[PDB]
């Protein structure tokens, strides 16, 4: 079946290069960036809704949910926050983001430490600390469901989705490294919510049970 697949842009494409198959004392910070994404897409359709309530559309609660699956051995990190359009995955991210990927590449070539990805605005690329692929589902009102899709060998693919159960917002997929299977745990992931996400202003949902 033909999947449309694009090259990521030069600075993207630098910044996962380094980012893959490196050791790093601190690889359980993904979650936290991951959380701190979905809280502020949750944000951002708050305050959309402040002006217009009809943008909540079929979706009124604003949630941030994490899925780890034991069978297909991946977490998943979900939320209805505002979601992303196909000319988001494809260029308007990687476009507000780009000097801020720039000057992180530079931080890290100079010894930075990689925890402060998050202030550099490309947190989401954290997922590759601990994913090999990194599956991304995302409806936003402007536009149809998609998804990107990517292994972080220089392509991504974008598909449309017109069958997903995402009425709005969210879900990333993180297929773990077959080192990185702690991120499955339930006593991890509490413990990890609780270390770096204890005071986000929405709940974080665990699927325990
Ligand atoms: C598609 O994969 C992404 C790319 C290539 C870059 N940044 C983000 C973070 N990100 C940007 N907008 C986002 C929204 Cl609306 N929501 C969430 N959860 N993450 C977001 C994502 C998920």
């Amino acid at each position: 079946g033909m999947t449309e697949t694009f090259a990521f842009q030069a600075e993207i494409n630098q910044l996962m290069s380094l980012i893959i198959n490196t050791f790093y004392s601190n690889k359980e910070i993904f979650l936290r960036e991951l959380i701190s994404n979905s809280s502020d897409a949750c944000d951002k359709i708050r305050y959309q809704s402040l002006t217009n309530q009809s943008v909540l559309g079929d979706e009124p609660h604003l949630r941030i949910r994490v899925i780890p699956d034991r069978v297909n051995k991946t977490l998943t990190v979900e939320d209805s926050g505002i979601g992303m359009t196909k000319a988001d995955l494809v260029n308007n991210l990687g476009t507000i983001a780009r000097s801020g990927t720039k000057s992180f590449m530079e931080a890290l070539e100079a010894g930075g430490d990689m925890s402060m990805i998050g202030q550099f605005g490309v947190g989401f690329y954290s997922a590759y600390l601990v994913a090999d692929r990194v599956t991304v589902v995302s409806k936003n009102n402007e536009d149809d469901a998609y998804t990107w899709e990517s292994s972080a060998g220089g392509t991504f693919t974008v598909t449309s989705t017109p069958d997903c159960d995402l009425k709005r917002g969210t879900r990333i997929v993180l297929h773990l490294k077959e080192d990185q299977q702690e991120y499955l745990e339930e006593r991890r992931l509490k413990d990890l919510i609780k270390k770096h996400s204890e005071f986000i202003g929405y709940d974080i949902e665990l699927m325990v049970e």
